[PDB]
């Protein structure tokens, strides 16, 4: 087993959100999409198979799935249809996901906090916090 397995693997449901509309604005999402995307309550499924981590997000609005090896950059088409270059590392027990596109950068941090998985999303000055519980 591994730290990653024990901490993150499983099925998680969104239970609260803060500032997500403002985060979406900062990453360039337009009005109609922000409105419909902001209603979504995704399930997040995290799995590990050997060195490969998979993060799936499933909702009424969009489904996404990424698989990656820690430290190894990959192509990602985000839920909001940005084509980014992503690298995910495990830093002091926090999954740190950096996305680069068009000269811009956003960082998504995923951490365990008590029984929750807390996702912090930062674009320039704007932070959104997305809190998940076990499904
Ligand atoms: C920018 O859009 C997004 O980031 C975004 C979505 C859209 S689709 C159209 C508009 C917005 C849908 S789901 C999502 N982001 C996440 O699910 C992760 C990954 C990053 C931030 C929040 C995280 C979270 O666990 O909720």
């Amino acid at each position: 087993g591994s730290h990653m397995c024990d901490a993150f693997v499983g099925t998680w449901k969104l239970v609260s959100s803060e500032n997500f509309d403002d985060y979406m604005k900062e990453v360039g999402v337009g009005f109609a999409t922000r409105k419909v995307a902001g209603m979504a309550k995704p399930n997040m499924i995290i799995s590990v198979n050997g060195d490969v981590i998979t993060i799936k997000s499933e909702s009424t609005f969009k489904n996404t799935e990424i698989s990656f090896i820690l430290g190894q950059e990959f192509d990602e088409v985000t839920a909001d249809d940005r084509k980014v270059k992503s690298t995910i590392t495990l830093d002091g027990g926090v999954l740190v996901h950096v996305q680069k596109w068009d000269g811009k950068s956003t960082t998504i941090k995923r951490k365990r906090e008590d029984d929750k998985l807390v996702v912090e999303c930062v674009m320039k000055g704007v932070t959104s916090t997305r809190v998940y519980e076990r499904a």
